[PDB]
């Protein structure tokens, strides 16, 4: 059987946030939670964060290691298909003030080949001190 | 009239490869699942190996080294097919999504290049590590 392969493309524009601890709760936001982004117009400055397991070798057989998030625009990434505010398990709605959530921007989703990883700012307030990311500069 | 055929013929993987971006590049490391996308399979199905190939072209002399290129087979398919999840072999790294069962068989089998052209990579839940690209195949 071919596989189906649904989706236009899951590499975040941003670099994760990181959990700090195996049993982290999910993020949680000064302000809005969407990346810095002025490519865009605010009634589409919505999205979501999407929880990934990781895992380290050795020691072992895989041992776990703190869940990272990645953030995509609402239609794109694996949750492609979910509405704004659509309950998931591993899933965080953020939308701006001003923000439509029914709005869909063209923004699309990262190719990893022609582009590096986009620094996360969160200029009204990032996540709290359950996470953590590392520094990439402007 | 034809005889029986019960090998994975010259069939080829299911996606396109990873390819390593130097001729001494790392094998390829999964911190999450390394498992592309294919909506046809449940979680517990989500493990297989990738598969290095060696790669050479034409030039100056003759043979020129080209960095790795590595393909993805569902776990009882492909080249080595004979190995159970987790088999230690020299250009085999075994992946699987968080929740996998390494002994479910699925059922993908291979891709006949004769009738379907190589699937997109996508990866919800990690791919591999920045030593390797591959070219953006869209839909």
């Amino acid at each position: 059987r071919p596989p189906k392969v649904g989706s236009s493309g899951n590499a975040s524009w941003f670099q994760a946030i990181k959990a700090k601890k195996l049993n982290s709760p999910q993020p949680k936001f000064e302000g809005s939670g969407v990346p810095d982004n002025e490519n865009l117009k605010t009634s589409q400055q919505h999205g979501y964060w999407r929880r990934q397991a990781r895992f380290k070798p050795g020691k072992g057989r895989r041992k776990p290691v703190p869940d990272a998030w990645y953030f995509y625009y609402t239609g794109t990434g694996p949750a492609a298909d979910l509405n704004w505010g659509d309950s998931q398990d591993g899933i965080v709605w953020v939308a701006a003030k001003g923000a439509d959530v029914k709005s869909r921007s063209n923004q699309g989703t990262r190719d990893p080949d022609k582009f590096d990883q986009y620094p996360l700012r969160f200029s009204d307030g990032g996540p709290d001190g359950n996470f953590r990311w590392d520094f990439i500069p402007l």
